[PDB]
């Protein structure tokens, strides 16, 4: 299992070779245990060998009210949100267990370590020695929704409930909520890929076409992102999505962040020159040349509250051009270079800006850019839409811009 | 995976008991899952010999074999009872267990399965905790002995899919009524009902003093419930706490296969006890009966003459017989171990004693000599130096005589110089086998 | 084994360089008995870059792979003979051992060898010491040249007793004339002999320099020695040391199948350069002639659209190829790389560039795409802004413009003035390919 | 390494000798792994028993141990020899193999070196072919034996790297001279030089006929040197062959630390003759001197009492050593093995037999008793009876009474009238040592 010097190579699992070289609770919505258990089966061993450690809490499908609700015992969702009754906790206690260990067996029958936990976690406060105990053993622990009372009374709990006492406990890396509609959807009613939470939360909370279902489905998100550290994450996708959602380049499902607080001033005394010194000294391979920060004339200066990332601004014969981009390592790692970049561009729908031909992030730049001149030892890129005679210019201009950094 | 499987066969093979070994694990494959074995041990040796615990299970397990364990914890919750100020009543049973007690039973149950299933993994086992999940009980006794509980259920879905991962099932003595409810089960019933429901080949009990006592003290080997029940209940010299064990274990045996049988060892000694005739503890099995005669006539030859070729591996001499004169015949009920005596100028001769290796191990050797004993409190008789079953004599012996090809033994104490002429007479007998 | 394979082909089991990747590993269990790498590592390289040299050749083994390995002395034969006494040299190198100065050599060999041995194993890998028993050699007059010798025969029994055991054969220059005297034997003769004897499917040089520079002084990333080979010799910034390699190179390539290769890099990108189409290095193949010219009556117009249709997925649109005006096509002669050139407003126009992937990973689009762009030093062109290529594109570009979903590229020393127009008609040109 | 390490043992823990090997697991845990044995097979072995002699060399190295294996593939080489003719000349007191002869010696070893480490990797072991640069030699007599060496020095690197790997270096009898002249090893100075080397715990013998015989054609199962050395160099019985090897394994052992032991076995047997203090093979240690003495004075009561004390487990009662009339005493030059004679009506009574489990196990127990019982033929001797050194008691003695709490033995011709005359004194005696 030594597979992490050998992916040193590729482009974006270096990101998961620093968390490899450094976990997961899973809701399911039991409306999937009947319909695919292989292919649910297939994603958490997966997601093992990738160095998670699976803590899945199952309910039961419409299966569990339709067993119900034919017994002659309509559970409702007793005006609240779920699991009311009595003559229920014989057939709620069978669907749960049966489902429970259809799982466990599955998840080895698709090459993956498991453990059965049908019962003994939950109270009605956690008890976590069994979880503990099947992730000392790199198994993934199969979580049934039933719970206890302290006497030992069988009580049925609720998953949302279960989940946030679950995450509050374990600190988990990742939480995943895989459901049917794998994602959340926006305006158009389309697949909304990603949601920062702390730079929209309080558009997302006021906008119209926000229906109350989801207003406060993402408030809990919230709650539980809240109580984790930065590095956490919730995916939202489905079961033949999981492997692409976690950290590659594609996931059609949604991924919620808690994200920072941005600053965004054009007033340079109101910034810390020394850890943006430090951020480019660290993200690049040499420091500013003497006086760099004393000489500049900020037009705008996008700083992420950790001052982990940032996109300094200036304006070059009244065109804005983009002095100064640094990023972390794993500060890439929690999309923040990204936020930073993204909030800048808004900004400046018509930029310019240069790189040394041999940087690593000219690939991006490429990516972003809407023209670009190269040369020997730097490439002039712009976005935004300008004559031939404009940019001939502005572009000759970049390239006679003395260097702001020393040495390679 | 492939690098346990494989070397543990090119390995034992030169080991001493390798052979012995190979061929009882071979042997013991009625696997039909979780059929190998129940294995019950106390809280107090999860206490007091946790690693020990550990290694022995963890052993059965890397040599093919799946235990299902069930456990107790009574030294556990009494500390943690007393420690959380909650008084126990033995009323009527053997402790009733009110509401206020029951998260504490839960919690000291739940962390000593933990801790054994742990303590096998951390010797290379393989362990499931179940601590809940298997006995669904009825709570008869509300008033009485509070939450009590009857396996009236047991559901071996977790047991099952433990063996399948061929990982050893640890059970506490948790139950649920049908309505849910947690439920505590005494161990006793608890085995007796898990046993009734695998139907296992092998019982064992692992306790810290290993083994069941005889009168002198010393580790009764085996008992043969066919023949040594009795005798056991109706002696004095049978503590009332041996009786009891020895009644449960009849119990369980009853309604088990003949083929099954019960161990009792510490766990240090449980592989010695499982994989060699020898063993090592005290082995119990229903058994079979035995015939005492002296009528030759009663006695079927072709069955004898075979087990006598059998356990020596030459045969017996042309014309021995229908020549044999009989004082006295013990034959097992399956003629798979027999001692006839002959009289010598007098004496009680102990003429032929033969074992089949299996029987052997099962104590029924042991079970013939014995009886053959109480009739002939006076016996002489021989053996060839090379004979491995000397060391047996030996034990047996109230005196030896060696000779470079022969050995003459006595019992019953008459001195030296009165057997003098009888060994002599011994010694010049004709061999009674070929080769 | 099962705790390697399955995990390394599910990573790959759906990326992005992973397509690749596991193609090459399954092309590459092709004669793992050593029919696989020869590597010839230098003297040098095992004193600074030794963990990484280790740790590279261990990642091979990881993945099924079994390289045989050949090491020199340079560095350390310098010093620690020097320590004693004056070396010298006759033949054109050979450097030369007059006798007493052999026993140096031997030592000095074995430890490098035994050091090499030592550190791919504690990077993770498994090798087999061989310092010697593969070269059978013979002296060469020995009065003047001493104990140097040259391969008659070459034993691989040691070396298939770690292909078989699943080792990396790190084999020492040293040899044994026909009466077991040790001899000296030199390093890329040593090479020679042992692709002749093995023939690799690849042929890999480790130094320090990652590779062979071109004119600027970058990497030259391949050589297509069928059309590059004379143009290379016929060279002026091709220092005469350079010759030196690729003489060589020539020559053991000659001695080996056309799908053979050699690849001159460092430890650290060796991965990259044998499991990706880009590599990350100098790849070296025979390779194969191409056809440069501007009669569209020479060219199977059948073969290029069924190349075009391999490359994208979609065939040119009907009557394309009809009414196609080529300016310059060059087409490599097995049809598997090809750039055709129009003519647009008067500018040298890239019209079509298709590789399949093969041809790619072997460095066919590159020769085809440096004859192009030598034949026009001023190219405009476009592709699908969500186009792979688009990296090297970007890479060879001297300028580009990028809309939703085109992108114009241009090469030359233009500026966004002298290109403005004929990049709009660029963009307002009509798609040639199908859906 | 001290992830394999564990299970190994948890395994070896149950089993009826996973004490010894898990011993010697631990010895060999770090860093000189090389230093376990060196095992020399005799040329017959591999030709006959290949497959049994792999699975032997196999089963120590899927336990942890690396043995350091040397072969000089003697019979099937003969042959060879005999096959491109020119075999004969023995001269001096060794065979000279000329300048002719050496082209297929090699080839003959350096095969037999892969067929041996292949056998081994087949049978599930590990193992490193190591058929030249390890001795190094200086030729012998140029002429008069010709193309053969004297071992001037031992290069250990490629062993170590084969161990530090956990492989079994197979190493085959080819020389070299400085001057890179490959030459011709004899086999007994090749081992003499390895073992030098290395200074093993364990020198091994793996034979066909596995085991040294004593007069009476019995497998000779232990020698202890400091005593038994002189005595078999001038027995009648002890014949030339023989005599030859006992000087070299003396020369061996003298050179080695006191820990140190060679096993002369057969392959089939060499698990046993390691791991258990049982096995076919013959154990051969320096060992220990040993006084017979009739002078209570001469001897370190303290010591024996201590003796006792360690053995059984309870010291002699008060005034023991005091009141004791020393017929004859065996005493170990360190106090684990004594044997004290005194006289019973006058026969020979033994007192004390107390041998500590370590000195048992070296063979010092039977030392003693057998030098004690050559000088009592006639002995008499009583024994608690749940005293596990009974089993033993009895294969020596010649009868036994057996009661509750004793059982007396005698060795020696004797008449029914006497013995139960003497027994019945035996049992009267006084208990030696105080009440448990
Ligand atoms: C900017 C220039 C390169 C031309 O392009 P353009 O017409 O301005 O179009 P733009 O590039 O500005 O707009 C598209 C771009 O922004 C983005 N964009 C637009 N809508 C988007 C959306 N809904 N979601 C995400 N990205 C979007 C794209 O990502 C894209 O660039 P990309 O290909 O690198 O991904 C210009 O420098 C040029 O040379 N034009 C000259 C003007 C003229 O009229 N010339 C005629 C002769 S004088």
């Amino acid at each position: 299992q030594t597979i992490v010097q050998l992916l040193s190579h590729m482009r974006d699992g270096k990101e998961i070779r620093e968390y490899l070289h450094r976990f997961a609770v899973i809701k399911v919505g039991g409306a999937v245990i009947q319909d695919d258990l292989p292919g649910l089966a297939s994603a958490l061993a997966f997601l093992q060998t990738v160095g998670l450690t699976p803590v899945v809490v199952h309910g039961g499908g419409p299966q569990l009210d339709a067993a119900l609700e034919a017994a002659d015992i309509p559970t409702e969702r007793v005006d609240g949100l779920r699991v009311t009754r009595d003559e229920a906790m014989p057939i709620i206690r069978d669907t749960l267990t049966q489902a429970n260990l259809a799982l466990v067996d599955a998840i080895r029958d698709a090459g993956g370590r498991a453990a059965a936990v049908p019962r003994g976690v939950f109270e009605a406060h956690i008890h976590l020695d069994l979880v503990g105990s099947a992730a000392r053993a790199g198994q993934a622990a199969i979580l049934a929704c039933l719970g206890e009372t302290p006497d030992g009374t069988l009580v049925n709990i609720n998953a949302d409930v279960a989940v946030r006492a679950l995450v509050h406990a374990l600190q988990p890396y990742k939480v995943v909520f895989l459901t049917g509609t794998g994602g959340l959807l926006d305006e158009d009613g389309d697949i909304l890929s990603s949601i920062n939470l702390a730079t929209d939360f309080g558009d997302l909370m006021q906008a119209d076409w926000v229906n109350g279902g989801m207003r406060l489905k993402l408030e809990e998100i919230k709650r539980l992102l809240d109580d984790l550290p930065l590095s956490s994450s919730v995916s939202i996708t489905r079961p033949s999505e999981l492997a692409r959602e976690l950290f590659t380049h594609a996931g059609s499902g949604t991924l919620i962040r808690r994200g920072e607080r941005m600053v965004a001033t054009d007033d340079k005394s109101s910034l810390d020159l020394g850890r943006l010194d430090n951020l480019v000294k660290a993200a690049f391979g040499r420091p500013a040349v003497e006086g760099y920060w004393d000489r500049l004339r900020v037009d705008r200066a996008f700083v992420t509250e950790s001052y982990r990332a940032a996109a300094i601004t200036t304006r070059l014969d009244g065109w804005v051009y983009l002095d100064k981009f640094a990023v972390l390592d794993d500060a890439r790692g929690e999309g923040l270079g990204r936020t930073v970049w993204n909030r800048m561009v808004d900004y400046a729908p018509q930029l310019i800006w240069r790189s040394r031909t041999n940087n690593p992030v000219n690939g991006f730049y490429f990516e972003e850019c809407d023209g670009a001149v190269r040369r020997d030892e730097w490439t002039v890129f712009w976005r935004g839409e300008m004559g031939p005679v404009e940019v001939a210019d502005v572009v000759e201009k970049a390239f006679a811009l003395p260097p702001t950094l020393e040495a390679p």
